């Protein structure tokens, strides 16, 4: 992600949706907070029990503070199980879909 | 769409994004509402000059009539040039890209 993004909000209690002009993600909020934690205790089965779940709704300022420190994670592609912390969509695909130039 | 969905609002002020159990739908504002406007009036010059323009921000109000009508269309699939009205994601692509079950 680049500095300047943009975010949209949860879907399901389980996506935090954030874009920057590339990209529209949709960052796993356990598996986000999984690798936050991770990075920092450097126990994965520690940072995996106390993480929040999928099903939790956040509020705006957790969503703000996660989506901040995910850009200065080591790693903020996937979680310590390799699992990817994201999906993207690139917004070429959504705009060339509709005839829009992007 | 099925009948229960839930409306995530305005993304670029372009696109309505809007989801149910099955997929997100990126919905081309302009182009809904040419086709709203183009099968009420049988003329897609008129619907087309008459209607929202991408760029312009939309009310929850105004975006909740929108989706409403767009169900409710003949064809809510392209618009009367046949640009595609709308992307769709299918919501298992997101979950199982994170290892979740969908
Ligand atoms: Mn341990
Ligand atoms: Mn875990
Ligand atoms: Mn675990
Ligand atoms: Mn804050
Ligand atoms: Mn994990
Ligand atoms: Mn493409
Ligand atoms: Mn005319
Ligand atoms: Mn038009
Ligand atoms: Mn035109
Ligand atoms: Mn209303
Ligand atoms: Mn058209
Ligand atoms: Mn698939």
């Amino acid at each position: 992600m680049k500095p300047t993004y943009e975010i949209l909000g949860q879907m399901d209690e389980t996506f935090i949706l954030v874009k920057d002009s590339e990209y529209l993600y949709f960052v796993d909020q356990h598996l986000l907070e999984e690798r936050i934690n991770y990075e920092k205790l450097k126990d994965e089965n520690l940072a995996c029990r106390i993480s929040v779940k999928a099903g939790q709704k956040l509020s705006e300022e957790k969503i703000r503070e996660l989506i901040k420190t995910w850009r200065n994670l080591e790693n903020p592609h996937v979680c310590p199980h390799g699992r990817p912390i994201y999906y993207k969509i690139p917004l070429r695909e959504i705009y060339e879909k509709v005839g829009r130039n992007y």
